[PDB]
């Protein structure tokens, strides 16, 4: 099934290195330009959103109207929230750069976070664009055997459950 991931515009915290997960950050002014951008750059085909602002303020300004889905929101990251990559403890910054044995206090483990994501992938019939988030993106590359790093803004279509077919970094 091909399926387009986009990574919701920039905030100010995926800009000063801190945590964002369901706190509802709205776009930087950037990040809206970004949203912009993908408006007629992305096959226009029925769209999801997760229902957190950052998320469906893309769809609207890529020129989508999302139905609205939790299961597609970034991970939950509890009492970690916010918090400086930079003085993350080293037990956390790890398992989230290894992708694997976290669970934030107070927020989601990473299997449940990727179960949810995973188990939405599977009930998509038809071909589809995603506006989600970093960890969502993340999720399904690193499954795929690819990195999951795509910026802010970007796109990636995927041939679920198989392979990476674009990567569009406009
Ligand atoms: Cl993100």
């Amino acid at each position: 099934m091909e399926l387009w991931m986009v990574r919701h515009g920039e905030t100010l915290w995926n800009r000063e290195g801190r945590l964002l997960g369901w706190t509802d950050l709205p776009l930087t002014a950037e990040g809206e330009a970004q949203a912009r951008r993908l408006k007629g750059a992305l096959p226009s085909l029925p769209a999801f959103s997760s229902d957190l602002l950052r998320a469906r303020r893309t769809a609207e300004l890529a020129g989508f109207s999302p139905r609205l889905y939790p299961e597609l929101r970034e991970i939950h990251f509890g009492a970690l929230e916010g918090a400086l990559w930079e003085t993350l403890d080293p037990r956390y910054k790890e398992a989230l750069l290894r992708f694997q044995g976290f669970h934030p206090p107070g927020g989601e483990s990473l299997s449940a976070f990727q179960e949810r994501v995973f188990r939405f992938l599977e009930g998509l019939k038809a071909p589809a664009v995603l506006f989600t988030h970093g960890g969502v993106v993340r999720a399904v590359l690193r499954a795929l055997g690819e990195d999951g790093l795509v910026p802010p803004g970007s796109a990636v279509a995927v041939d679920w459950p198989r392979r990476v077919l674009v990567r569009l970094a406009l």
